[PDB]
């Protein structure tokens, strides 16, 4: 069919994709659009060969490449802070500059999570630490990966945390709340305050978090490596615990990916960061409400690249993030 058929997950995204459809309806690769509850609902309407191509996170392109299902990436954003680079982001574990301690040092530390079941406060360290054969974890007849983690920390502060008391005694706030889902130290902000405020001897945030948090005073924090180094807070590429992957336009590996790619390539190109169109591709940025961001791209995305065909979804999200998300499972 000379037609993609593009999946949505919400009402205001297929009216961006049914206003994207009006704009090119009179190419010859059209465009139309799906609607479906969630987006696995999606995966699994392009996997039955339902619709064609939807734009992913690191964590659902991970699943979307399971069995049954095997799409792959073929195009990736690209944003303005990781300079070209198909990345969304370096998860790095913060410490106070001083402590002595390296990673091979840290069962009995106590930690600060930005919330049970993110991915840079949780499940890279702890898939990480699972796949290093430093926590030992079998599978869920344990239970749950939270009393697993309870015997490694000597306590930490976790949001979302309900399995065990020790993964929310460091938390800030009243008995009734301080281990909420938005708590005080939820988030990368939080767990960031968790580690100034001594409640934490590691933070798991994300590369930029102490520029965002503490930009005058990066100069009393330091990254602990994988490898036994500590480095400064500004070597988060030669010292972090895995890159995670830039969201991916994800399709079935056949012959509709060149359309699908066709089309993007044309779709950017007129309506793409520098359209004098109404219509934006990506954002632009600066939507508050939440239902009304990064409608089927990320609004801060400033292009999209393709991915080569050899690339599915282990090699385009890495060894590190991929070993550390298979851990979790």
């Amino acid at each position: 069919k000379s037609v993609i058929r593009w999946c949505t997950v919400s009402s205001p995204e297929e009216k961006k994709c049914n206003n994207l459809r009006d704009l090119t309806q009179q190419e010859r690769i059209s465009l139309t659009c799906v609607q479906k509850a969630t987006y696995l609902d999606c995966i699994k309407a392009i996997a039955n060969n339902e619709a064609d191509a939807i734009s992913l996170d690191g964590g659902q392109v991970f699943e979307a490449g399971l069995a049954p299902y095997k799409l792959k990436p073929i195009a990736a954003e690209v944003y303005e802070h990781t300079e070209g680079s198909t990345t969304s982001y370096y998860a790095v574990a913060v410490v106070k500059k001083g402590t002595e301690f390296t990673v091979n040092d840290l069962q009995g530390k106590t930690s600060c999570h930005t919330g049970l079941g993110r991915s840079a406060g949780w499940n890279i360290p702890i898939g990480t630490l699972i796949h290093r054969g430093a926590i030992e974890w079998e599978g869920i007849e344990s239970g749950s990966v939270e009393q697993a983690v309870a015997k490694f920390f000597s306590a930490s502060c976790v949001p979302g945390a309900t399995i065990e008391q020790k993964l929310c005694r460091q938390c800030k706030g009243d008995p009734k709340t301080k281990c909420a889902r938005n708590a005080p130290y939820s988030g990368y902000s939080g767990a960031f305050h968790c580690l100034k405020d001594g409640k934490g001897d590691v933070a798991f945030v994300k590369h930029t978090t102490v520029n965002e948090n503490a930009p005058d005073q990066k100069d009393e924090y330091e990254l602990l490596c994988l490898d036994g180094s500590r480095q400064p807070v500004d070597n988060y590429k030669t010292c972090n615990w895995a890159r995670v992957a830039a969201h991916a336009v994800v399709a079935r590996d056949d012959n509709k990916v060149e359309d699908i790619w066709s089309f993007l390539s044309k779709a950017q190109s007129d309506f793409g960061v520098d359209t004098k169109s109404d219509f934006h591709l990506f954002g632009p940025p600066g939507k508050k409400d939440p239902v009304l961001k990064d409608l089927l791209f990320k609004d801060s995305a400033i292009m999209l690249k393709r991915v080569p065909s050899l690339m599915d979804s282990q090699l385009y999200l890495g060894f590190e993030y991929y070993s550390a998300i298979q851990s979790m499972r």
